[PDB]
């Protein structure tokens, strides 16, 4: 009488294993590319960044958002999203718009978008 069992059911496993081969497709060795200096996070040591830190209060990289994801730390795809979307934002906060990491941060953003937003 009381027991309602109630809630938005699975199907957010097949929309974080959607998410995953999106990644899974962002590794992908075609997208190699443009899709490198993103697989790990930025070395502001070894790439001299010395500001990145000021600006980027909360950088991502590819290898971080696929913890996340064998970690089940993301709630849904919106979360998902969120990470990548915050990978690019930061290529794109950190420097200018004629630059090249910005030209490849957006051809990789142009694959997400489209498996993305496809999704059921
Ligand atoms: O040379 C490399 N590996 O051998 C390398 C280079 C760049 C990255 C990288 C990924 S994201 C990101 C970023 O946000 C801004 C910047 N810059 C802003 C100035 O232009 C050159 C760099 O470096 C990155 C990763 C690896």
């Amino acid at each position: 009488g009381i027991l309602p069992a109630p809630e938005k059911s699975s199907k957010v496993s097949e929309q974080l294993k959607c998410c995953s081969g999106i990644l899974k497709e962002m590794f992908a060795k075609k997208h190699a590319a443009y899709a490198w200096p993103f697989y790990k996070p930025v070395d502001v040591e070894a790439l001299g960044l010395h500001d990145y830190c000021d600006i980027i209060k909360h950088p991502m990289d590819m290898s971080t958002i696929k913890s996340k994801l064998e970690a089940r730390e993301y709630r849904d795809a919106q979360e998902f999203g969120a990470d990548v979307r915050l990978m690019f934002s930061n290529c794109y906060k950190y420097n200018p718009p004629d630059h090249e990491v910005v030209a490849m941060a957006r051809k990789l953003q142009d694959v997400f978008e489209m498996r993305f937003a496809k999704m059921p």
